[PDB]
């Protein structure tokens, strides 16, 4: 109602849109910071209203550390709050473009939590449809932070069969079944999980072409490859997990439940993770 | 029947030959735009339409990204129409006049496209015997759009083993085994990519004499050569992959689905095609 000026105070501005500005804001009483997206709603046509609404509701339901919480949702007069989780650490996309590519062992940490978010989604009957590193937020800057997933403005929720949802993401990222226009459901995001796990270890995409029909022609043939020199030291373990989601036929690409079990994901180099002291904790 | 004039409303006019002209034209219902080839049905002689038939025949059943394609074919009265895709982009023939030569990184671009639409062919079982850069079409007149294989004139389907399918071809293109009159299949359109890819780099051709008797034994013995300065800074990689194609015996030649694999084609130079944000495509 004016639940939100009563309740939090608000900082600088971390970003802009259209239609809305996303500021950093602290609540009063309890201190916890968060980021306000603050929409102007008698500015937004009704389409983007319908997909605010769904944003918002889908957003609601999904709590999971590696997504960017939505924790109140607020109408004032002119303008509607969401509150979502604070990210000081930018998206994935900038940071791989500063690094140029990660070591193996950072993409796989990397991938780890990006799956376990799809994993979480799936599980809930939610499909994001538009993985992408842009739609990948680090919860802050420090190394080992979060990776959260966001902008749910294309998800879709279904049931256990396929349907035919429409055909929208984005082109890089596409699968070969939303490309072929046959139904479709969770697997168009593992697809889109192994673009980017190839994007972690090389840093360019598997499939590239300024022509629009020749890169969605190479899609739906899940026509890549591993040039040299720089696949030539990534094992073999890397690639086949790659493929496992490159594989074209959606009834036979890898879940993320499945993904998460491969040795490459799961299997613990330990040494600079032993153990360690820690210290205690007391909030008593 | 008169399925043409129902459906789709002429433009400009885009060329002419012998018996026909090419018209640019939209699609009524859709508004999709193709180039529609009209011919003069009643004008043809009987070799000409028995060339017209097995054109269309062939053409229909190729579909690939990098091959003009063929959408509808459709006789009216005295007229026959054929609906391509259209293209903009003029003969290769052209641009390399206009830029008088490809860079290595262009030229390898240009021959993987021209060797995809190739492979393409033969897997189909077409052989286009007619090989040039007249014969190959840019979509538009922006970088980076799709080389097109056209004129399937002179194709022939082929099975698995070699036959005297007679004398014919481009002078300047024409494989040794046509010249000496030996059986032959698929091989020779490579001899015809390894002579484009010369042109590609340097801007002329490896074999040229205004006597022709001179031109096919210099064909015919695979004499060429890589003169200074201009083939000077060329990479090795390159020479080598155009003398796989320049290979006299067609047993011991390259195949398109070989050369495709070649470093000097597929080792991705990235830095200019590393990732990049792309924007969402929404069609719901
Ligand atoms: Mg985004
Ligand atoms: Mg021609």
């Amino acid at each position: 109602s004016t639940k939100f000026s009563d309740n939090y105070d608000v900082k600088e501005e971390l970003g802009k849109g259209a239609f809305s500005v996303v500021r950093r804001c602290v609540h009063k009483t309890t201190g916890l910071e968060f980021a306000a997206k603050i929409i102007n709603t008698k500015k937004l046509s009704a389409r983007d209203f319908q997909k605010l609404e769904r944003e918002a509701r889908i957003c609601r339901k999904l709590q999971h550390p590696n997504i960017v919480r939505l924790h109140d949702s607020i109408q004032e007069e002119s303008f509607h709050y969401l509150v979502f989780d604070l990210v000081t650490g930018g998206e994935l996309f900038e940071d791989i473009v500063a690094r140029e590519f990660y070591s193996e062992a950072d993409a796989s940490h990397c991938i780890q939590q990006i799956l376990e978010s799809i994993a979480y989604c799936h599980s809930n009957g939610i499909v994001h449809r538009n993985l992408k590193p842009e739609n990948l937020l680090l919860a802050s800057k420090a190394k080992g932070a979060a990776v959260k997933l966001a902008d749910f403005g294309l998800a879709i929720e279904v049931n256990d069969s396929e349907a035919w949802h429409g055909f929208a993401g984005t082109p890089g990222y596409l699968s070969p079944e939303v490309l072929k226009k046959d139904p479709y459901s969770k697997p168009v995001d593992i697809w889109a999980c192994g673009v980017i796990l190839y994007i972690l270890l090389v840093g360019y995409p598997p499939f590239w072409d300024e022509d629009q029909h020749r890169l969605y022609a190479q899609i739906k043939a899940g026509a890549y490859d591993y040039p040299s020199p720089e696949w030539d030291t990534v094992t073999p373990e890397a690639k086949s997990l790659i493929d496992s989601m490159l594989t074209v036929n959606p009834k036979k690409r890898i879940t993320a439940d499945q993904a998460l079990k491969v040795p490459w994901i799961c299997n613990r180099e330990r040494v600079a993770s032993a153990i360690h002291r820690q210290d205690t904790v007391d909030c008593l």
